[PDB]
C-alpha cells in the first residue's frame, strides 16, 4: 500500500507545515505537524484543558467508534525550545492520504505550553524518528511509520517541502517525476533515535567547497538550519552589516542586503539553497533587520539540517533494516 498527503506552509515565512490527517471513525480531520525529529503522535483533544485551546481543531475520542483508552499510559514530552505537552493515550485508526493505521497510539493533550497554545494552525504533532524516543509510559508506543511498515509497498517515506508553495509527504513509494538526476544515499546513525548523518562539508556562494564533516539530523519539524559556529560565521561574514545580535538571538542582518546562497555536501554530492531561502523577514513589523536563516548550533549540542535546508531537495527517508538518507535536488 502507498499513502500521499498534501503538506502546506502555515504562514509566509515558511515556519512550519501542516498535513491533514484523518483520525477516528467516522473520519475527524486534523492537520499536523509532521516531525522527523520527534517520535510521538499527539493531539489538541476535548481532553486538552480549555484555556490552553485558541482556535485548535480538538480530536474528541468519545465521538470515534475506534477510539480505545490505552489504560494506565501516559506521555509527556519537552522539545528543544522550552515547548512542552503531556496527557493520556488512546489507540484509533488514523489515516494519511489513503493510507491507514489500526490500533496507532494517539496521545491526547491534557496540557500544552503556551507555544502551541498561541499557533491556531498546528493542531498536533506525527512524529517520524525512530520508535525509541516515544514518550509513552509504561509500554512504550510506535511511530506511525513503523506501524504502516509493513503495508508499505517499500518501507520509506519521502518529504518534498515547498518554497512558500505546497509540497508532499509520499509514504511506501519513491516519485521519479519529484527530482532531477539522481539520488545519493547516506548512511543513518539511529543511536540517538534521530535521522543523523554526516554531511561531507558546504560552500557559501561562490567559494570553494570546504571538505569537512558535519553531524546532524534531518529534522522537519525545526525551521532553520542549525551548523556549528566556525560554519555560520563564514556565512554571514559575507552579508554586509550583518552581526550576532544578543538581543535578539541570533544573526540578523540588514533587509536590503541580498543572501548568497548556501551549498551543502551529500557524499560526492551537492545540494545548493538558494540565498532568498535563508530570509525569514524583519525582526518586527516594520523593522529594517531581518532575521536569518542559518544560525549557530553551540547552544544546542547538536547540528539540525531543518527546513531551510530539506526543502532544497527531495528527501527519502529509508526505513529499511539498514536505514539511510537520499537526497537530490528539485
Ligand atoms: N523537531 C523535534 C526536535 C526538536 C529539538 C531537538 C533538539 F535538537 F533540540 F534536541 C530535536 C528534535
Amino acid at each position: 500500500s502507498t499513502g500521499s498527503a498534501t503538506t502546506t506552509p502555515i504562514d509566509s515565512l515558511d515556519d512550519a507545515y501542516i498535513t491533514p490527517v484523518q483520525i477516528g471513525t467516522p473520519a475527524q480531520t486534523l492537520n499536523l505537524d509532521f516531525d522527523t525529529g520527534s517520535s510521538d503522535l499527539w493531539v489538541f483533544s476535548s481532553e486538552t484543558t480549555a484555556s490552553e485551546v485558541d482556535g485548535q481543531t480538538i480530536y474528541t475520542p468519545s465521538k470515534s467508534t475506534t477510539a480505545k483508552l490505552l489504560s494506565g499510559a501516559t506521555w509527556s514530552i519537552s522539545y528543544g525550545d522550552g515547548s512542552s505537552s503531556s496527557g493520556d493515550v488512546y489507540t484509533d485508526t488514523v489515516s494519511v492520504g489513503g493510507l491507514t493505521v489500526t490500533g496507532q497510539a494517539v496521545e491526547s493533550a491534557k496540557k500544552v505550553s503556551s507555544s502551541f497554545t498561541e499557533d491556531s494552525t498546528i493542531d498536533g504533532l506525527l512524529g517520524l524518528a525512530f520508535s525509541t524516543l516515544n514518550t509513552v509510559s509504561p509500554t512504550q508506543q510506535k511511530t506511525f511509520f513503523d506501524n504502516a511498515k509493513a503495508s508499505l509497498d517499500s518501507p520509506v517515506f519521502t518529504a518534498d517541502l515547498g518554497y512558500h508553495a505546497p509540497g508532499t509527504y509520499n509514504f511506501g513509494f519513491i516519485d521519479t517525476t519529484a527530482y532531477t538526476g539522481s539520488i545519493t544515499y547516506t548512511a543513518v546513525s539511529t543511536k540517538q533515535g534521530f535521522w543523523e548523518w554526516t554531511s561531507t562539508g558546504y560552500a557559501v556562494g561562490s567559494g570553494t567547497f570546504k571538505s569537512t564533516s558535519i553531524d546532524g539530523i534531518a529534522d522537519t519539524g525545526t525551521t532553520l538550519l542549525y551548523l556549528p559556529a566556525t560554519v555560520v560565521s563564514a556565512y554571514w561574514a559575507q552579508v554586509s552589516g550583518a552581526k550576532s545580535s544578543s538581543s535578539v538571538g541570533g544573526y540578523v542582518f540588514p533587509c536590503s542586503a541580498t543572501l548568497p546562497s548556501f551549498t551543502f555536501g551529500v557524499g560526492s554530492a551537492r545540494i545548493v539553497i538558494p540565498g532568498d531561502y535563508i530570509d525569514f523577514g524583519p525582526i518586527s513589523t516594520g523593522s529594517s533587520s531581518c532575521f536569518g536563516g542559518i544560525q549557530s548550533s553551540a547552544g544546542i549540542g547538536i547540528n539540525i539540517f531543518g527546513d531551510v535546508a530539506l526543502k532544497a531537495a527531495f528527501v527519502v527517508f529509508n526505513g529499511a533494516t539498514t536505514p539511510t538518507l537520499g537526497f537530490a535536488s528539485k
